[PDB]
């Protein structure tokens, strides 16, 4: 049994993939494998109050479809909110409310995803050229292969720490900052230090100031203070459809000039709200006389190490061009993350995907990876297109029209 | 040729009951009598910037059906405007935009509405019990009448002007004020009075303002300065269908009490951005020592004589209990409306009309008028209900569940 | 020892008098009493992130002196802090701030406050006509009397409880909240029911809500919802000193509909902010399916008693025109304050005090009670003038021009 | 006749410097020449509702002195609109405001202003080691020559157009926008180009689509969209003297860190009120079907050419690498500026001024230029300091402070 498209995860990205094969009249056949038990978007990070970067409406459907099942819309209507949610005049719902609205939207589905299934290897198919690729799935109980003419990889970012820093009991990665941060005794966390600069380390800052009044948190960031996420409408704009295909048919001149000027718009840099509220936090302890929050300006952390009951932080202060350690209970890395890249789980299959200039994959404008005509199949990525389709690479700001272009697309070469 | 559902006017509330008809599975029939040529909802206070008093959601369908085709998105999307309209990040459009999308849903409907048909009368049917209506209707050629088993009277406000002051050809009413200002030679209004303390009173005190530079305004008011719109969410929940039941069930004290405490939310009062631009424009004329707006506070417009080249407005000043006379080129008055009064068309078909302790026609939550036994015909009030269904009744606020609440009980009774 | 002036009271009114004596050339003496041991303001409300009604310019002193050395630009510039506060472009500095500006203007001034001296009568002077009071002053030692040419009297408002409601160990007017609550068990305090629908609810509710996550809340009003505080540009003007003018100099038909048309605009009211907040909260806490905010619309207490380990409320529906009880730990009622009352203090004097026609005392516009020649002394009043002088009468809006015309007046009569 | 100091200019900077030295008590002589008739502060961009970059506070002198009686405070309340002015909550004076306080400082200054005066050279004044400069100052009538023991030369920046382009008849640059826009009928200019990104030019842009209906603009910019400002609480810190000594003490490595991380805070980009602005008219326009604003993304200006009727601009497009004429009326090049330079003014002193490295002057804390012991004069810079001192060099956001160091070294070494 050939699957016409196998989805390899079911984040968002792969949600909003299945969401449109529904939709889509065209009779397609497919299966979702997912690693984790049930669907598990960024859970180390839904912190209360935290807000989605996109509106409600680039939820999963609407921009392809307004009168979506699917859409974020329905989904208030139908858990009795749309009237109190409209009342708030908010375009941003809580990340809190998109992760059940994500859940919803899974249940909705008429097709089951395989969860606990991580997806270990994509092999050719016999025949040659190649017609069909052979999935690798291993679940809890034993593994097995299914094979399918298409797929889909949509596997996420991957956290990136600073050089020279491992993940530990004492050193976290901010997307894992709540699953340590639970049932962590508060007596423990007595001094924090957050790195990075960005939508992430901020939100943690904050949250830690919020959550327990004796904590003193130490924000290490490469910047002269927080600097300010770009919202305004142009801005948004970069992230519209139109968008990537002013990016995809560009110059390399003016994708690096995308990049260039727009870089200070997501998770680089931090949201005028919680910006204000950290800036309001330190003021009002200043007034107290009971400073908390250490703003550690133009420094990167180096190195950590476990020293006794003590994690001992190296930090480089550019400014004096030293480093010095700073002793904390923990070290959180709120230090981004490295794209998605197919190669890895490609194995044999990598050699007849084309590569560009800078050894980077090709990729068409509906999202298929290039290939050698050894091969018949489509690779469509879902993330890790940074380099040919631009900033809404690794976003939610494009889910409707990413996943109907690639169900047309598969169903134009069936 | 015996209709199910005759509808009085096409504006918004009867538009969003032809909606609610298509979509209803039900199979009634329907027609609907506009005395205008076309759709045409307050088009002399269409300004440049004037924007809705109600947010994109709450449209003519999306409460009721999430999944709507005439939904505001659904039009947004056609208009190949959805992701601009979207990165704005505003829930509330500009009035010319909502008037194309009433346009535009006016076309997307099925069936075909009548106008230039004035209805001039109604009234009861040919037998014993009275199980139709008769619906008199005068069209540029001749009448003709038709019949019905429910009607649905929303036929709007009606403009209302000062005690004492009756409109020509420099004294306007604001419902009429571009299609007045339009016409005239530009030069010719140095000098505008506006009467009112209100949303339209402001918008066009602003408009004038920002129309031509050497224009001078005089905003009279009964209040000292504008009165701020109040637009916070528990104010909003006041025009949500949950909270027509708490008025509709509540007691007389009750329903004194919403008025009394949430008088100040939308037409006699004004949106804080527009105050503050007035506030703005003030203040900068005054630096330049160029002043051209002035506000006559605590006072009213008791008469109106046309002198020469001069319309002479009589200004009460409260503070000091005296009037005294004000030489302007035109006098506009923002003073708002009287409501719908379903007695209007009525005539010998009240006496089948219940009728309260005050005098007030009662209407049961379905917005059916109570009838006596002799009368099986529903008559259905949009607009009209202040006394029984609260502030809701002539507003946008509410048009997908009143309309589909009026569909649903006439199916229910068939 | 015969002082120019002796000031009942020392909250920022008679503060704003004492820095206006000390930057006047006039060569007055005077004396202030403070019951207190020590500057009090409103401190059982001094809330974390509580907000001042009025921005940082209408302090002690800059609308009269915009260089004066007790401006809160001045104390911002003193602490270190006055670059800090400008970069956060908020005009309203927290309530904890404003204190700590009122304890440093105390403290920079050449004359000392007599604390721990309550005032308890003022009594005419020795011969005919009356020249002199005489002061009453108990301390915690003695009692003594003090003989003074003009009197200023600014003792402050008088907290209101509802009809048939006391004051107890589980009953508080919200003027005590923070003193109460910090006397008491965190787990004492699981059901706290806040009566009022102003500035002081509002905020309390939100503090109650932040402060412990599980804590149920009843906010028991008489509105439906929170009605926003009107704090829009044309509205703040109400607050000037020419807007003093125009309500002294009204007719009684304008003095009403000041009132009328602008009751909404600080405590009866509540600020947008922490609407919003309080809204955001409840909406986040039903996603989470956790309610603990129990908004009780269109309702009153009418009673409060102490049954075993519960506090019983009777609360009165409008809406169902019935009353109920409610079981909490404690009944907070923030339900506002009577005005200050020159008579209080006044006895034989008041005979020499012309009322007008419906009994009020009658005050000339520089705050200086009316009285038969058959006195001579000023008594000024800063508090008690709302009929005369208008809505800013017990606000810190005016407190520089205020104090500024009754030193004024003080000169120019000796 | 050799004064103490000489101030080259005078804008702002050397504004403050007047201030400065008449609110100290040290007995200092001094001039200062202007080249201008009056003083004349960025006119050409004097639009309406045009806004200052810094707050209010950042005044001529309040961050050093907070009694000042220069400072902005001081200046409303004279005018009788420091209430009107406090009760708008706005931190940002128009431009036109700020220009009338400057001007109104400039009179109440006690020593005036040479006028018509414009310093053509700077020269070693008599004997060695020099201990005077002797100041070269053209009238229209004569020259003559000063002398003086200190100058400091605040000459402002200097217009800087894209490369290939010469400012014409039809080739504005934006610093003479008004000048030129002003001496043209106003039909005149019915297509406008504009280059640049920032401020000046979105300002600009919004301008014309105001002033008229049928103006066609194109905005040419080499982003993707306006980019926003960033005017948060941690940005508006670097704007601060405790920021000028980070930078200043910083490395090579913090100084480069500073620009790389901050240059998206003032004249490169576009304030968030500014963007929306567009952005909504650019909508507006569009339910209008009526487009006016082309925004040309991506792309630079790099030639102009009168042709008959006609200006010819060569627009090179990034995304297509080719270039394309564009013809209107004007082309107006809002295309920034270039340093101030004291090299001009300086010749032979020069030998005896020292520079780093890269060949830049050096230059102590205190603004003073690093010199050799052949010169012991005081030659400070205002303005020119962006290598050494930083951001706010060129800025208002300084001034009290930079004025008042220099004031006090200039006492120090007397
Ligand atoms: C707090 C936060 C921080 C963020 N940081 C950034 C940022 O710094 N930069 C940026 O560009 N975007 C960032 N994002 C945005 C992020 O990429 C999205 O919002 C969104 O998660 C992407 O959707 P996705 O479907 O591509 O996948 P995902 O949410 O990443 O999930 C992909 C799924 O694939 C599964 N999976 C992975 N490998 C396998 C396998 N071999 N077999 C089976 N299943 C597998 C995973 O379990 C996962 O559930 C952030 C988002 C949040 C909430
Ligand atoms: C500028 C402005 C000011 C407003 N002022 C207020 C206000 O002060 N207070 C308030 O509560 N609401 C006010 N409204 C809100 C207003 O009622 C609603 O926006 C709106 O028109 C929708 O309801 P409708 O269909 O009930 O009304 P109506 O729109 O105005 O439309 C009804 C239609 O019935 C037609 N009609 C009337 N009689 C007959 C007949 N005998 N035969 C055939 N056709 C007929 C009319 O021509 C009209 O087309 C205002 C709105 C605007 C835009
Ligand atoms: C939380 C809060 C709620 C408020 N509620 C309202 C409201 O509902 N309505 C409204 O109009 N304004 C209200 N106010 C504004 C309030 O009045 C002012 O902010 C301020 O307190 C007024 O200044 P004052 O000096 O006139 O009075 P106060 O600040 O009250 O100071 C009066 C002083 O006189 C002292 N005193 C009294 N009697 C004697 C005596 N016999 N002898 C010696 N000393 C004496 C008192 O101890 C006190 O220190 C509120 C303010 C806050 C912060
Ligand atoms: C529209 C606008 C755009 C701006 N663009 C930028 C920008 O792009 N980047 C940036 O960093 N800042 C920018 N600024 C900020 C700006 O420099 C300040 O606001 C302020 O002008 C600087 O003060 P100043 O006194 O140093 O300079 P100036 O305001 O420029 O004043 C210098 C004075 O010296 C006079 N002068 C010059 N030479 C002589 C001479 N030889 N003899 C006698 N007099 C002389 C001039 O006539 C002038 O009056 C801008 C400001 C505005 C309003
Ligand atoms: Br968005
Ligand atoms: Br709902
Ligand atoms: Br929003
Ligand atoms: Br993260
Ligand atoms: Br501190
Ligand atoms: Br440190
Ligand atoms: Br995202
Ligand atoms: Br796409
Ligand atoms: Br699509
Ligand atoms: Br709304
Ligand atoms: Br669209
Ligand atoms: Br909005
Ligand atoms: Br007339
Ligand atoms: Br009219
Ligand atoms: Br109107
Ligand atoms: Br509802
Ligand atoms: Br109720
Ligand atoms: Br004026
Ligand atoms: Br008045
Ligand atoms: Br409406
Ligand atoms: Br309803
Ligand atoms: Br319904
Ligand atoms: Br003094
Ligand atoms: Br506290
Ligand atoms: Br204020
Ligand atoms: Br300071
Ligand atoms: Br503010
Ligand atoms: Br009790
Ligand atoms: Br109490
Ligand atoms: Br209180
Ligand atoms: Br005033
Ligand atoms: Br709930
Ligand atoms: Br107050
Ligand atoms: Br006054
Ligand atoms: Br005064
Ligand atoms: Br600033
Ligand atoms: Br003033
Ligand atoms: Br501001
Ligand atoms: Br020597
Ligand atoms: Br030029
Ligand atoms: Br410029
Ligand atoms: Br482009
Ligand atoms: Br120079
Ligand atoms: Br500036
Ligand atoms: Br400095
Ligand atoms: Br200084």
């Amino acid at each position: 049994p050939t699957h016409d498209v196998v989805g390899v995860g079911f984040g968002p990205a792969n949600l909003s993939l299945a969401v449109a094969l529904e939709e889509s009249p065209a009779a397609l056949t497919s299966a979702f494998f997912e690693r984790r038990a049930s669907i598990s978007w960024h859970q180390g990070m839904l912190l209360p109050a935290a807000k989605m970067q996109v509106s409600f409406l680039k939820d999963l459907a609407t921009f392809r479809n307004p009168a979506s099942r699917f859409s974020f819309v329905s989904f208030l209507h139908e858990r009795g909110r749309l009237v109190r949610f409209a009342n708030n005049h908010d375009f941003f719902p809580t990340r809190r409310e998109f992760h059940d609205y994500l859940e919803w939207a899974e249940s909705k589905l008429a097709h089951e995803v395989s969860y606990d299934s991580e997806v270990t290897a994509i092999r050719p198919g016999p025949g040659r050229p190649v017609d069909s690729v052979l999935v690798d799935v291993s679940t809890p109980e034993a593994t097995r292969t299914v094979e399918a003419r298409n797929i889909v990889i949509s596997t996420g970012l991957v956290p990136r720490m600073p050089a020279g820093v491992q993940s530990d009991e004492f050193v976290w990665h901010s997307s894992r900052f709540l699953d340590h941060f639970r049932d962590r005794d508060p007596r423990s966390l007595r001094r924090v230090a957050v790195a990075g600069g960005g939508q992430s380390a901020a939100e943690i800052v904050r949250f830690l100031h919020d959550n327990r009044p004796d904590t003193v948190v130490h924000a290490i960031m490469p910047s002269y203070g927080y600097v300010v996420a770009d919202n305004t409408p142009f801005a948004n704009q970069i992230f519209d459809p139109a968008a990537v295909d002013d990016y995809f048919d560009g110059s390399k001149q003016a994708k690096d000039a995308f990049w260039r000027y727009h870089r200070n718009t997501n998770y680089s840099v931090v949201d005028d709200e919680v910006i204000r509220d950290l800036y309001r936090r330190g003021y009002d302890d200043e007034v107290a006389g009971a400073p908390r929050l250490n703003f550690v300006n133009l420094a990167h952390v180096v190195g950590a190490k476990r020293i006794a009951d003590d994690t001992r932080v190296t930090v480089y202060s550019m400014a004096r061009e030293e480093s010095y350690d700073l002793d904390v209970d923990v070290l959180v890395c709120a230090t981004g993350y490295d794209p998605m890249d197919p190669g890895d789980l490609l194995g044999e299959l990598a050699e007849h995907c084309v590569q560009d200039a800078e050894g980077r994959w090709q990729v068409d404008r509906d999202y298929r990876m290039v290939t050698t005509p050894d091969l018949r199949c489509g690779i469509y990525l879902q993330g890790g297109t940074e380099h040919t389709h631009g900033l809404s690479s690794s976003l939610l700001s494009n889910l409707a029209t990413r996943s109907g272009e690639i169900v047309s697309s598969i169903e134009r070469r069936k």
